[PDB]
């Protein structure tokens, strides 16, 4: 698995690929590992599909049902902490995945989880066996004043860089962008490919 | 064991053989991995016998309740998200059964569930020992495009192909076809029985 | 790894792909997998690249200086033997490989070398963790009255399958025939993806 | 794997099937598992295939050595007492095998040894996976009295029996008949595949 | 232990041996392992003897209280059901036992129930350590066309063979038949016995 | 520990960085890890020191031995071959060691080599623990079409990456340049911190 | 880890670095160590992530509840026995974690508390990874004399030192100063910098 | 234990302490842990008593050896070079050290190795249970311009610092100082007491 | 650890040293060990200092309740008693200390209180990894007509030495003398250092 | 067992007990472990009583031979380096040993060596499970000053002190003097025991 999030100035790029893997065996070409979980929100999976899965599904209740509660967004701080609590809470049985949350409230945000509920918020956060690949392309060519554009071609640089070399990732690239004006969009397939062909790019 | 499941246009094939073992010890030449839970929905099973024959009976009691409760079938993916949830509640506990899911409700679906509760929709998926055989044959073989007796032919070669080379995959052919017109309907075992005799293969 | 060796009427075909890697971590896309050993001798590995590495090296040597000393080239059940006996001694501190052995003396011959020394002679074998899928696709497709062109088709679309689903396949495959006629000749790349495009693949 | 061999007043009949399997995985489905190894001796093997092997080499090599030395045939029990040497002295690092050696001296044998070089002669006996429903067949059917056409026949039976019950055997049955006019006849697929169908049975 | 259950036209017929050991050491010669548990249902044990008494006195008990409750007898297959249910509610503080359910309800049935509450419906079935060789049998010379006196010669014939060659398999053959004229009806011993002696066995 | 081989047109640029590290406990800032073997040579090291050194050691002394007894440079894969049959020759008393070697023969040569004496040539290759950084740089930025200049920029960004992510990874950037015009030569110290400079870059 | 508080007349300083790591591999640069947990008390955290912050948390939570309905604060004797007591209860689950808790009530106090709630006062000291090498600094450079600049200044340098020695500590130096005047005050990055650059230190 | 080597311009400095335990129990108060071993050169000890007073022999034995046979005193390279050698050789049954080499050639050296004979040069370096305390000290407070009376002094600070946060460190402190114009001089304990007593120090 | 306690005619004596260790590693040379628990009662622990702190808090909370309802302090036989409960009721999950629980009720007494609450009553006792060098100076030079300044001599005597040898024990020594007349007195370290000072001893 | 070594001006003192067990069983109550083995040298040993007493018998004879081809005797450091060497040549298949050797030379010595051959020279030292106890009288009593009359009580004081809190220590206390003038001199019984009584002692 491989996933990424960044903040720019005013915004959240999320990106992940799709393959699903028992040992070498690829099982699934196409699952899903980037979720909208409220308005500006996003979260990336990796880790045992099961559980997490299971908090993809808890979360997208627990920010609809905050959201009617308060009138308000959770702020993205307050997610992380939930996670944190109920992570920490269950640390001897645990949910064995890694977890990053991004979004806007009133700044952008990415914070990454581990299967303790640690929690940090980071500038970026990769997760995944093919992270280490993604923390090379980011700490080489990431910059804070980079616009959505290159924003968005750093992440599909970085992930198509990590399935050149980690077996456990491969297919095709989802991206989100989360901006306060836009909130969360996920970018159309046929997009991500005009941008894989533009920057000389395979698999 | 070897289950297959794949989706065309609009309908679901699903097929099993009925080899159960012991070790090498081939106790019975006809089991059942093959199952109805709902007008349009079909289930396969591998793994401890026990454990997936208890999870068919609870299927087909709460597909039945739901739909009577609800006066519509529970979607495909509900049908997923449900054993999903269930499989990951006891998981330090677990069912040891890999399950595929598929049926049709707005559009055919296939469903792959592990013994954790990850589940993820495929175009196509198989279960059991035989498995890695059948993705060969249907890598090699398979269109989206198949009429629905280019897809029955599909799986009985992708099956016979597992039964030549996974010792613990044998017996009778058993396939199911779905489809909104017929709803799930399980195939005569003489019409099996023709095509292979027509495809030119064994047992 | 993935590695399949056929015979026909009066031709043998071996072909590999590249991938080298350190559990998921791809180390090298290009290694080498298919070997000349005799004039009309191949021979394909798979498993510990060292061990693998060092009985190419012997078996070259020692098939050079016998066909000096007997004027004739080893058999190619006599290689086999060869092998057999010599991973065999070693059993308890073994050669942690699968061989596969194929060429011509008076008739065509794939041999398949195990790493206690188990050698079995087949008209096709396949061996590495991508070789379940290889065999589902020649179980249903393989015809011992094939032409070496359509055998070498169906190679490359074997081994394209075992690349789709093993995650420690990949590259570029390796293509030789072996006649009596033309020797050991390895296809040439351009001609690999020639195929590879008109028989509608990836890679 | 199935082996079997049986004692009849004046011959020795020696079965096996061909299937070579690791764990559930068929790699070869047309082993060679019954041997000649001297005039009058037949020799099947089980178990570890590199072991067997060998030992089928050495013993080709040492009954013929020991026949142009003595001017006479290795006796059956002779053979046995060998092989019970040869094994015993290696039992802390044993060849992980079961053999039947059969044969005519002035009389007909059958013997069976271990991996540890125990070794004792029988009326009939059975090696492999599938020889506990063998020793069924037998033990219902078996008659002194039989004749070799019938001798044959119930091979088949006991055989096909197996193969229908332990997943690890299977493949065409390979029958001998040793008797002192005929020397070590090896029957024709032909013949054993006549025979089959007359007696109403499978593969 | 070695138990049968065959079907046959409107007839099921049930039979073990009776020895109880404790590894080698041989406690008791006539142990009863077969029991009716309703007006037309029988059930063989096997594993241990504790657990298995146990599981008799709860189905005597309930299939009991379920006939004066719904007055008619449980149907064969709701009977292999409930067991199902009970041994896989505590598959992981099991009850150590192999299962044959027999009987009629509007056909005949036999089943097979495992440690785990896997359940399968059969032709035939054996269960015990004394099993292979009663498959064997089976394999060789059951017919569906038998009648009751030839389907009891089979099992007596299968029983005898599995003691031949199981030492945990010993004592007189008991059989029970059961048909919708006349019941579930324990064969007498001097019967068994008689038909020991026409058929050419012992014990 | 973080070692890099890339080639060039007529060019093989080898780096490391100096830190020797007791799991967390940095002992020496300034180890030495990258060495001229040969004329036109060069060898990197990664894993346990001693072991290293001892091959360093070796290495030197072996092929300034064969260079004058042959009047020629070992050919870069005759260096990989004899490292390969040495560290193969140990395989279960291991030098637990990753090492890079590098020249120019005819050609630029980079190749790898494990601790079982598996060796693949490569345009490029990375060791140690900051080798993931490395290769996520590497494929994003590599081109086989670099200057020099270009190349000695790419591997000092590409250490620069892994000391940022790999705590086992630290101190100054070791970098030779290997010609048949210049042979080995080793950058200064204050060139390599020049292009830190220039570069954007720390430590 | 590296964290360290220092008592001095009226004053505590309690500084960290701000390194998380997954062994070798650096997650976050900037993780947050340091808390103010009530008006004039802080805690620094060590061990697991998760485990402390949960920890944090609570301590903010039950240190406000305590002052609201004391209408005084917690002594930070007080708040170690509540900790120390706290981490018992649950000693063979426990928190994972080496925790400082500093402040002033009637006097500076720090107190150092174990994963099993034994807390000790001391004039000083370092918890984490890099504490040996502050335990260095501070045994060579305290002084009970100390005024907060020269306090400031020696944890600038015991923390530094051991960001030299201590893969697993790195990042910014954060630092806060505790008084009955001020409360606790954490002193801004800039003049941290400006210090760290007159002393003449790095990282 | 605590051993120290520091270079300054034309003089090496090295110290320990003398406290020899069995886990809490100091057995003796008063061992030597440096040692002379050639005319510029001293050696420290630290881990297994018994295996390093051996390697003390030996090296003093070989030493003085090589200066008779090549009228030189071995380069302190070529000392390290050698304990490199001669540990490595026996890393599967090693001598359990940590060893300081120091002296003075044509500059001065220290040089620290390990148990599998990896030896690195350093400025300075520490060894033993005490070495991380004085790994502080020396970070903070070495400088290359010292004069011997400071190095002198900082390695007694170093040594009185670890003393007292290391209960395996204790007893009298040993230096000795080496240069080209006095050699290898061993401090008088007077001395030393005195720049205890004077720097303002304990033991 | 090094605690003692002693009995004479009217007195009890209690001393302890303060180091607390993390294996080799001193923590805190100023730790507690010693308490007053009632008025003529005081208490030393030893062992794992979160359980013994609680033990301390739970022990003056219970016997100041317990003289509160009773109007009599709870005499020190009852007091051991009640340790004795407390800790055997947790065996299982143990307060893993060693206690010495000293006072005067009609009479001095010293009672020794083990992990499973076997507790004794004594003359003298120690506790601690220095415990046995106490044992040796008690046997020696302990007597029961010893006046109170005799016995304070003696127990710094047996802490000193006990501080010589057991790398464990640190720091300054803690005395108590317990009297009906006077009550529980901690001794100023002003008059211990004095007779440190006198007696001829060290720390 | 206890054992203990001191010196004196110009004396050496050695004493012992004499108790054999295994575990708690007393097999021997007059056992010895005190041995002259040469003029002015002796021995104690504890630890396995087989390894010790080859130990025994190799010095004696070593220390002899030594004598009569130097024509002096073995310096008391030799003996100590001697054995150092011998134990550390078989550490790995130790004398599982600890021993004392005294004696005089030009100067009194006593040197503990452990059983990987370690070696140190102290002024007074101790073995066997009781020599905790003995370290205790040791460190309060011991004084350069003393006597030889008075030496010998602080043994006797000593031992006597072990016996009491040691079970594995008893029975008679054997003692030797080594003087240039006597050489080395087993005291007697009456005169041991006469001191015992004077000194107020038991046991």
């Amino acid at each position: 698995t491989t996933t990424v999030g960044i903040t720019l100035k005013d915004a959240v790029i999320m990106a992940t690929e799709r393959r699903v893997t028992m040992e070498n065996f690829i099982m699934h070409k196409n699952g899903k590992k980037l979720f909208q979980i409220d308005t500006y929100t996003g979260m990336t999976i990796a880790g045992l599909v099961g559980d997490a899965q299971v908090l993809v599904r808890y979360m997208k209740a627990e920010l609809e049902l905050y959201r009617l509660q308060r009138r308000v967004n959770m702020p993205i701080e307050a997610v992380a902490t939930l996670l944190s609590n109920m992570l920490n809470q269950v640390k001897y049985m645990p949910y064995m995945v890694q977890l990053l949350v991004g979004g806007i409230d009133t700044a952008p945000h990415v914070f990454s989880i581990d299967a303790a509920g640690g929690s940090v918020e980071d500038i970026y956060a990769s997760t995944g066996s093919g992270s280490p690949f993604v923390y090379g392309v980011l700490e080489s060519q990431y910059s804070e004043k980079m616009t959505v554009d290159e924003g968005v071609d750093l992440v599909i640089r970085a992930i198509s860089a990590a399935k050149q070399r980690d077996s456990a990732s491969g297919g095709m690239i989802d991206v989100a962008v989360i901006t306060r004006k836009d909130g969360y969009v996920q970018l159309p397939t046929d997009q991500i490919e005009s941008r894989i062909r533009k920057l000389g790019l395979i698999l």
